[PDB]
């Protein structure tokens, strides 16, 4: 269990997972608007979503959590 943050500041466009979900290694969990670009945030690891700690349209800081598996 361990926690994903935000590699750069950006706007959270879309969260492509919901509570529960399996992801794999690489997968998409959520969309950040930055660096001009809009970038996949991966899942650094396979497993299971425990929580989602941003909502759609909610702009974060470098670092800042984003999603917790369990």
């Amino acid at each position: 269990e361990n926690v994903v943050s935000a590699p750069m500041p950006g706007k959270v466009l879309r969260v492509l997972v919901r509570v529960g979900d399996r992801v794999r290694v690489g997968q998409g969990l959520l969309v950040l608007e930055a660096m001009k670009m809009e970038n996949e945030i991966p899942s650094p690891r396979d497993g299971v979503v425990k929580r989602i700690l941003v909502k759609e349209g909610e702009a974060v800081d470098t670092g800042q959590p984003l999603i917790e598996l369990g």
